[PDB]
């Protein structure tokens, strides 16, 4: 079943019903500021690091789930409910909430009021804004009292719910009744030390009362929805000092029937200068001159409809670079909006902060950052340009790299591990995809520190160059990279040996020594090796490209001689020397990782899909036999069933579930690309529409999460759970995904010297167009596609046929157009 | 107001409501299992270390506090229920709940049905059980179904809340519906992989149902007051795969009128061998051979009452060796139970899990644990002789210490700091009490490592010289102690000037140099160097002892000369030498700490009460005209208004609170004991009075927290919430204030070579009898009191006056009469 429906012409998911399977999200803001709201208002505020400068509280694995948020209550002549249902939970007469683009809206209605609250960050602003629409639905007058709601997190995220012994008495507002354009409150708990800036919670007309201590609020042995204040019909005008800041305004409405009124409430994020930071000498007063002047952006309704409107454009502008118009408008729909979409977040917020990533211990991720931005160098170009330089900064002068690093400071540590010997080559990755999309070779002469450290610059090339030679000069017996502390499979750890508990597997101390080696850093070496080497080339280093290629040469024979199992890829060699995905063992035969990623190097291919004898179109058979469900291919098969003590964290998930046995749905566009490289079309959108959210819409009631957005892991087919997500939204899935369908299964993606066309499809979608906008031009491609195994689009360009799959760029201001068949 | 009473006869504090300012809880277990339990029931199960064997889960800052735990769903005919109020929150006729040693008691009745539940954990078990009566108080037939609940803490408590994106996927349990005396369900989270630990959780019937799953039991969209299994009457029989696993049975039960049944509910931890972990050979099912062993040692009521019994001895036996009579019944409660009851609390746990203490970040303090023992040594000698080597064994070779280490480990660790130059001369404080308690100086030839190193191993006297010897060894330009990261005052940070968020001050980098010193440590150095001088002396090392009374004498020159302000001690040098805590300031003149210890340690004291112009008749005379409140004196005055950037965290708070301005109850006991030191004993009794719990009772709705253990910190005068404790149950204070009221006050204490009795009490105590087990003799002791300043008892031992103020110790078995006069 479902639970909502897309709206495309508005860019939207409506969800038509409170009772969803599990609380389903949106992200606003695209810049600094962000928002996690869900179809019930649940989530929290945090300004460019979720674990640093969180505003606003929220509590994960609540009961009921999601039970905290920006809530109004409405008290109609003594009865009080939520727009949001939850934390009461009144019956409504009408509820919908509508997920869009950086904005979201939640309607509900009861006893003839209605209330519509618009939610978005603007651009441009640290803050975000609610517009409230009140309406009088029924015959009669009405008089309402309305209570905003939110509680304030203390900034720091992980002190805030671990350190109450100190936490409890340092929290601090200022209330300000009369502000210049209606009632504002100040969060500024330790803006008294060394915090420089502090949370305003404002209203856009004068309050008739007003709330900063939850207890006063709420009252004694209640919850939200029993909330004592609303119920009396009054504020307790309460100062809090210590224990839990919120923010709360009541406003009194008086509506004729059929009459509305609108509200502008907004939550901004402050910031002062050391020197400006106290309005009086004694130093008592936060200096409000910043925070009066946001609230005066935002103290008519005008104001905040042009902003809103000023953000569809924004979206417009961004979703203009790439499209697409086919029969399936699923397919459609992601491409043009969702994924898009989703790919925008995962560049922003990486894997710290979601529904299921708690905003503490993770920042960005060296690898999923790198990953992200193939998925994201279309869109905004600049952003992309910067970021390489934040995340290469964090690289170590030997090549090898800080596994993640924290989004406030842009500074790497080892909080999640470090020694992932497969971290180097994605920078590669994310240089190589942007000079693509740009052809903005000057990056590679931006000089870039190592570890951050002032005076350590050298130009980017020189950090893809360190990368390159890590792996070089870390080879193990087989001549395949030795794993380190693990590969793009960080629960793989061949070094570890660790029988005691308590410890993470990802922070815990590994035994130097052994040769454990991973085909996988192999396969990620041959691809990105070469497009260093081009790169080498290019830059006119001609004996640095061929000793490259040499060395990927090299590194081809070591993957099919030593990681080649007959009828698919060798996983790794342990710390002895010993096979891993064998066909030799009972579970753990054979592992979706290498398989994928060598035919995507061009391991292994042969002529045709008809040559079934070519390794690659063996293991992506046997891929098909043991690997391929429903709901997407597992990791790998079978799944342990019980500890390997010398394999580390893989063996410790139950079976189906995660590492061991689960759909890591960021693996399975590696196959389907591969899939297209060896011509089999129609098997790659097979693979894509199982894991794909417009597909999987129409099972709702099995996903559970998000039908909108992509998730990190299905349930694999040995679990009891099998195809229900977990972890939606962050997820290198998403750029992955994009990179597969719209490069390789529609088949347009940009090369160093033109345009590549080269759809591979099937016959599920036998014509389509698409519209690219790439170095200032348009290319519009029409396709028609008989879907044929093995057939590949010829190309007429600008109503003349022309030879191979690639069109050279036109200047900027050009319209080209390219007719495919195939 | 107060919420309910002493029962002294049964050693409880009856709580007669639901409505009180904040949970109120008790500790049950005494050994390796602990259980935190409110009088609603909420709270949580820990073996060993709370952070890291978490059996039960509990949400700290939740809306509403307190509202998950051990509950019991009645249903009576459709209408649900719980005894313990919430989470249902439905109307009783009854309310009771009874706190008492190492166990509670719970009573709720409803509509002619009253459960009484009775928690415990016995003596020699790492479980939980619970006794549970219901009665039929009703006319009629009774026909209920129960529902037992709790939720699973997987283990990990930090991973447990901070780690679902693996968290969600890892939970498994067992059920076992005919277990050999009930039914039983097995939470196995981790077993699979390196834990051989699992917790069970059973009932002593045939269980009609059971359910393992908490969405399903509690149902989507739902609190757990409206958990919807006990409304529809009918277990589920889920079976958890992943999620939130709790535990969960049903049974029926027939009442006729005034009919009463028993149940007797059993939550373990339970450990396998590596080797004897699974029942079967393809490891899937966990061995439960000492799982239903403990359960057939509860499988009866009969069983269960015995077990409660032992507990009733063990306590009895506990307090056997110090108890006063007095016509003063607050301070004889003290005395005699919840003080000393509460002083093994603190001895068990550290600072590490209360309602405050997130059992998270803190194990066992350094300083903390070696204070604990001072009030720890007279109940269960042979475990403080343990913990003393336990201590010892994180210290370093160069004398300096691990601030703080893992209980489950017993390894130290620097996850709250390093660096606190006072760590060190603790050590010496607790041998030295151990030692005076016992007469048991072969603790001074046990081999001790340093760092927990095998190899490393040196007599325990060895560790006190490094001890002493640091301190030595680091002295600033005046000769006064350099003071490192802090003193006993963490928030003295004197060596950081952090200007930028987000670190803790207690880890944060400390900038090298400077000549910081510390008039606490100095006056900590006189106080236990001369403890250490005279354990040397008697173990015969003659030189090393006159050595050491050598820098006694000159630390208590430098006190005087250049620790001292005028009217009172001084608190610091800064790095750059400069002065905190003189009249010269304008904020933070006088601090707290140096006053008392330095007055304990002698230094400043003349001949009497009457001799004003003594240095500690003025220092405490300051104290009293600046520190001293309604609720206690506060910790420095004025509090400091704006942030000292040299001066590290105690500035950081808000005046009146913590290290701010607040009432640190710890520091207290230092100058109460000063004013006997010097002989004002009605003053003495006095500022005990005001911050010990029988006496604040009467102002339970000012306190807010219980009132029958000792807190941390209360509001100070300049704290808007001024007399409002927080941080309740781990706190030196207990230690410091059993160490006071015991030794000094009533004034039985032990020295090596006699009891010494010199009681300083003043006039509100003319008489009393303390009853002292020392050295396996009993000594009665019969005071006649005058309360007069300056007046010190005249003993007379068995019917014959003697000189002096010491017994020497009699043969056990012994019984002596000591009446003093005074």
């Amino acid at each position: 079943m479902r639970y909502g429906h897309f709206d495309d012409e508005a860019r939207e998911y409506v969800i038509t019903t409170p009772h969803t399977p599990y609380p389903w999200i949106n992200y606003l803001g695209s810049e600094q500021f962000f928002s996690l709201l869900s179809h019930q208002a649940g989530g929290y505020s945090f300004y460019r690091d979720a674990k640093m400068r969180r505003l606003t509280r929220y509590r994960y694995n609540n009961i009921p789930a999601d039970a905290g948020g920006r809530y109004l209550y409405v008290n109609d002549g003594g009865d009080v409910w939520t727009p949001s249902w939850l934390p009461v939970k009144a019956d409504l007469d009408h509820f919908e909430a509508r997920h869009g683009l950086g904005y979201s809206t939640i309607t509900g209605e009861r006893n003839g009021v209605r209330v519509e609250t618009l939610f978005f960050v603007p651009v441009g602003e640290n803050a975000e804004v609610q517009k409230v629409t009140v309406t009088n639905t029924s015959d009669s007058y009405k008089s309402l009292t309305l209570f905003s709601f939110v509680e304030f997190c203390l900034w720091n995220a992980q002190d805030d719910q671990t350190n109450y012994q100190r936490n409890l008495s340092i929290g601090e507002v200022e209330v300000e009744q009369e502000s210049p354009h209606g009632s504002a409150i100040y969060h500024r708990t330790e803006y008294r030390e060394r915090r420089d800036h502090y949370a305003v919670f404002a209203v856009n007309t004068q309050a008739e009362g007003f709330d900063t201590d939850r207890d006063t609020f709420v009252g004694a042995y209640n919850s939200l929805g029993e909330a004592a204040v609303p119920l009396k019909g009054e504020s307790a005008n309460s100062v809090a000092s210590g224990w839990y800041p919120i923010g709360s305004h009541s406003v009194a409405v008086s509506l004729a029937p059929g009459e509305s009124r609108e509200l502008v409430y907004v939550l901004g994020y402050v910031e002062n200068p050391d020197e400006e930071k106290w309005a009086d000498d004694a130093k008592q007063v936060v200096n409000k001159e910043r925070a009066h002047a946001l609230l005066s952006r935002f103290a008519t309704s005008e104001q905040t409809d042009a902003a809103f409107a000023a953000l569809k454009d924004y979206w417009t502008d961004l979703l203009s670079t790439y499209s697409v118009s086919s029969n399936d408008e699923k397919l459609d729909r992601m491409v043009n909006i969702w994924n898009q979409y989703q790919c925008m977040v995962t560049f922003n917020m990486s894997r710290s902060a979601s529904f299921f990533e708690t905003g503490i211990g993770r920042g960005m991720g060296f690898r999923d950052s790198n990953q992200d931005l193939l998925g994201f160098v279309h869109l905004i170009p600049e952003r992309a340009r910067e970021r390489i330089i934040d995340i290469a900064s964090t690289q170590f002068a030997d090549g090898s790299a800080y596994h993640q690093y924290q989004p406030l400071t842009k500074r790497g540590n080892n909080d999640i591990g470090s020694g992932f010997n497969d971290d180097p080559l994605w920078l590669i990755a994310g240089t190589a995809a942007y000079i693509k999309e740009t052809g903005d070779f000057s990056i590679l002469d931006e000089p870039v520190p190592f570890d951050n450290e002032p005076g350590s610059e050298v130009p980017l090339f020189e950090h893809l160059t360190r990368s390159f030679e890590f792996t070089v000069t870390h080879r193990g017996p087989h001549g395949l990279p030795l794993i380190g502390r693990a590969d793009w499979n960080d629960c793989l750890n061949l070094n570890c040996f660790s029988t005691t508990p308590g410890e993470s597997f990802q922070t815990i101390e590994n035994q130097a020594g052994g040769v454990a080696e991973s085909t996988f850093i192999a396969a990620q070496f041959v691809l990105y090796g070469e497009q260093y080497a081009e790169l080498a080339a290019r830059r006119g280093l001609a004996d640095v490209a061929d000793r490259a290629r040499g060395h990927v040469a090299e590194m081809r024979d070591a993957l099919l001689t030593d990681g080649w199992d007959g009828s698919w890829f060798l996983r790794a060699y342990d710390y002895y020397g010993n096979p891993i995905g064998t066909d030799a063992h009972d579970e753990g035969k054979i592992w979706i990782e290498p398989q994928g990623f060598a035919v995507m190097a061009g391991v292994g291919v042969g002529e045709g899909p008809q040559d079934t004898d070519a390794p690659a179109i063996k293991a992506l058979d046997s891929v098909n036999e043991m690997l391929a469900t429903d709901h997407g291919m597992v990791l790998q098969y079978p799944a342990y069933t019980t500890y390997q003590v010398h394999m580390g964290e893989v063996s410790t998930y139950p079976p189906g579930y995660k590492e061991n046995g689960g759909i890591f749905c960021h693996a399975n566009p590696w196959v389907i690309i591969a899939e297209t490289v060896v011509g089999r079309g129609g098997r790659a959108f097979d693979y894509y529409k199982r894991i794909t959210p417009a597909y999987r819409e129409d099972i709702s009631d099995v996903h559970r999460l998000e039908p909108y957005v992509y998730a990190q892991m299905i349930a694999g087919k040995e679990a009891v759970r099998h195809g229900e997500a977990k972890n939606s939204w962050l997820t290198g899935t998403a750029a992955w995904n994009f990179v597969t369908v719209s490069q390789y299964l529609l088949g347009v993606r940009p090369e160093y010297d033109g345009l590549v066309v080269d759809p591979q499809i099937g016959p599920d979608v036998p014509s389509f167009t698409v519209t690219r906008v790439a170095r200032g031009a348009t290319y519009e491609i029409t396709v028609t596609n008989s879907g044929t195994d093995g057939s590949r689009g010829r190309l007429v360009v600008d109503g003349t046929p022309v030879e191979g799959n690639l069109v050279p760029y036109a200047p900027a201001g050009s319209t080209v157009r390219v007719d495919v068949t195939l």
